[PDB]
């Protein structure tokens, strides 16, 4: 597959090109202007259209009836496995809790920062194969640990189906609201709000193309997360690891998607070519692997450094949502490597295990995103308030330094609103 | 002015309404794409277009020079009072910076939480009267706390013009690099680079139309702080204040812009009139109230309720970007109004003391935002990278869970990245 070798005179034009990479906004815009005027009755038109489904008689909110019977459908132990993976996402997350910093300085002017939570959020979640319940642990859970008041989840059904694993998952992480519908007419509802949906604040799940123009637009009147990009891992290896298992490691996240990218970074040619071999073997071993073999193929890549001092400004440039560092003293790289989403630290660690049940949240920063976003947290689901308060020797000490900055920005009135209060105060300070 | 009373039985349809509120967007996609495609060349070519300005002759970065001969033409006193404000900022904004968590659960898994600062940022600031130098402290000062390497700003000069205090305040702030560029095409050459301007990982800084849009297209591929809307402010008050100093507030924020609002939210009607009276004489009083006037006359209000027990959920629902409490027993509503950018609490704390000394960031959220988003803080120029690292003894305990979820999901390719290490691990755990 796909090799670039550092010793290359044209490496960094091969790497840069390496790194690079329509009409639906027209589409979209017209779904959520129209859902945005018309409500629920464009909803319908638009499920009808793309899910084929009619909700006049399935009706658009999941009943917790419907819930109740996804729960006896499922096998007792992938119920308790999501207990499991609900149970450590909370602990983890809790721990993220910001704390309110209330303070005086010296000069006596008290500042603050108060943190709340986001009264109410949407969850996006694509219907179909790509519906997944670890996705709704995931995005849901740190809501819930957040203290967000009201948790609504829109998932398509396409010809009618919900997997009725994410209707599990749901309940146990804290959603109250579903409802089957998808699509950027989904994102609209939830935006602007229907007679069905009520709005809610923020809108967090990465979707299609469609879903994706749809955030786009609605981004200011609600808050989103992120516009979701092609999923990627790099590992970054020494000789010293079983080929298999990195083999497999390259090829899971390979499945997910066509567009997902795999990078194996090592300074051991022969190592690199034994971790080729496997996925060759494993691609055969395994079934289903149309996606997976067509990501490998098409996106597959093996960067060959001299040494991993070397590795380091590569990785950095590469911003990977998740980074698996199999080498000598692992713990020595972490710093130095600024830019990641996550980072699994040693051969025990696929990562795999934080898709699932490690703790941290498996919603990422993608595409190159690391170099500026952080994946999920309870404080996506927050805000933060400032405080200050100020005495009259405090606007004493410090209005006459903003009328200067107002009145240097023509701002008269801006000037005026502190020298109104100065011209009354000042009468009692003329001893200094 | 527009006056609301919670009395009246059409109210709430009214004051719904009183929340509520094109093909630029044709014409900044293909700005961004052109300067995406062709660089340098496409920058003066709208530059010329736009700021009737001639790059290649004035040179597109600003001189360390002409940074210091800004620095001269200013008046002792206003060097002085953007450094205190600096001074203030800068202590307040530090206090926030967040803390790394690494730690070992129960089962033995070390799970991490790592933040490190954005590598490279770009400030947008307005040009012409629009031009604050208090905005660049603001926008620039929590990047340098921060840590960001590389702090970039980008201010057109129309017609040649740009405000020297601005160059003042960027050198006071830590601003790296300086281009008179503005508009969509700015905007595009920081997201993606030209000969002269190397990309950066995120913009900050609100604009007009044409640089919202802009944004709008380019996040994802660069963080973006949020797309800015009309600025307000939201005063709570009861009978015990000067109506001069309420009105001055009003006035303050009033004379920002034509679609700036400000509104009054009192349960003595009597003495909203005493205010609107004050509103009217400043009026006169000020100079240049060409904007205030027709900020107040347009969009001013005043809401009348019976007590504030009532304000609070009207209040909750404005989510002003700056909210002035000035009641009795005040602290007491603070955590009651969980929406709102930043709360300035007593008489003697006018809201302009925010924007420029109190040391909080007056980069606030606008238009609602508030519902979902924080003001500006040392957390928007910085990221978080989770930490993950199992054992054998991990993975064995923790593994088996993961496999089931993976396996319900048809993820095989997830399953056996686990599989492949439990299976050789197991033969070890015979025992139990
Ligand atoms: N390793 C995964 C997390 C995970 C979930 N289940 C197994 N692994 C990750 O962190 C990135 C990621 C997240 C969501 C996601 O969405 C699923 C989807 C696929 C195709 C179309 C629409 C939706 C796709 C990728
Ligand atoms: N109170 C102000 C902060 C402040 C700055 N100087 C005086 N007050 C605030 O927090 C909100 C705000 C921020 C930036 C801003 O941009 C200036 C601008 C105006 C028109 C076109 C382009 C740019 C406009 C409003
Ligand atoms: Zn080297
Ligand atoms: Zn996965
Ligand atoms: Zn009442
Ligand atoms: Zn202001």
């Amino acid at each position: 597959v796909t090799t670039l070798r550092q010793t290359d005179p044209d490496f960094e034009q091969k790497f840069a090109a390496f790194l690079s990479g329509e009409d639906v906004d027209r589409a979209v815009r017209e779904i959520v202007d129209r859902v945005r005027r018309e409500g629920d009755s464009a909803l319908l038109d638009y499920s009808r259209r793309f899910d084929r489904i009619d909700l006049e008689k399935t009706g658009i909110a999941v009943t917790e009836a419907e819930i109740d019977a996804a729960f006896d459908a499922a096998p007792a132990s992938t119920v308790e496995a999501l207990k499991l993976a609900r149970d450590r996402i909370e602990k983890h997350h809790a721990r993220q809790l910001p704390k309110d910093d209330r303070y005086t300085d010296a000069l006596g002017v008290e500042l603050g920062s108060r943190w709340t939570a986001i009264e109410a959020v949407g969850l996006y979640v694509p219907g179909g194969t790509a519906s997944y319940p670890s996705s709704v642990l995931m995005n849901a859970m740190p809501a819930k640990v957040a203290g967000v008041d009201r948790i609504v989840m829109v998932v398509p059904a396409p010809d009618g189906n919900l997997n009725p694993l994410v209707l599990v998952a749901a309940r146990l992480a804290g959603v109250s609201e579903i409802y089957r519908v998808g699509g950027a007419q989904a994102i609209a509802a939830l935006a602007y709000g229907t007679e069905t949906i009520r709005p809610v604040a923020k809108i967090v799940g990465p979707g299609n193309a469609y879903v994706a123009a749809a955030k786009r637009i609605v981004f200011g009147t609600v808050g989103i997360d992120m516009i979701a990009g092609p999923s990627e891992v790099l590992i970054v290896a020494d000789k010293d690891n079983n080929p298999d298992w990195i083999a497999a490691d390259l090829l899971a996240q390979a499945e997910h998607d066509t567009a997902a990218q795999s990078i194996l970074m090592t300074n051991d040619e022969a190592f690199a070519h034994a971790v080729e071999e496997a996925v060759e073997r494993q691609l055969h071993t395994l079934a289903r692997t149309e996606t997976a073999s067509a990501s490998w193929r098409d996106f597959g890549a093996v960067i060959l450094v001299k040494d991993f001092e070397d590795a380091i400004p590569l990785a950095n440039r590469i911003a990977a949502e998740h980074l698996e560092i199999a080498v000598a003293d692992a713990e020595a790289f972490v710093p130095r490597i600024r830019n990641a989403g996550s980072i699994f630290i040693g051969g025990y660690t696929p990562e795999v295990i934080g898709d699932y049940v490690g703790g941290s949240n498996h919603v990422l920063p993608t595409a190159r995103s690391a170099r500026f976003s952080s994946g999920l947290s309870v404080l996506d689901y927050m805000k933060r308030t400032s405080l200050l308060k100020l005495g009259s020797e405090q606007l004493r000490a410090l209005g006459p330094a903003a009328i200067e900055i107002a009145r240097a920005e023509g701002l008269d009135a801006h000037a005026q609103s502190v020298a109104i209060r100065l011209n009354l105060l000042e009468h009692h300070h003329h001893h200094h």
